[PDB]
């Protein structure tokens, strides 16, 4: 799990990209998580879920 304003690794297509972590949601027995990818537009904000997420370090 994750918390509001983490930064962590966020996996778009192919590959993972630094991210922070805006906001958290549990509905339908699952978790989402709508992220920020660090130097974008805030055009690519997006929820994505658990397994598309990766801790740093």
């Amino acid at each position: 799990h994750f918390e509001e304003g983490e930064r962590v690794l966020a996996k778009h297509s192919d590959c993972f990209y630094e991210a922070k972590v805006l906001k958290v949601e549990f509905k339908d027995n699952e978790w989402k998580y709508f992220v920020h990818y660090i130097g974008w537009n805030k055009s690519w904000d997006e929820w994505i879920r658990l397994d598309c997420l990766l801790k740093h370090s």
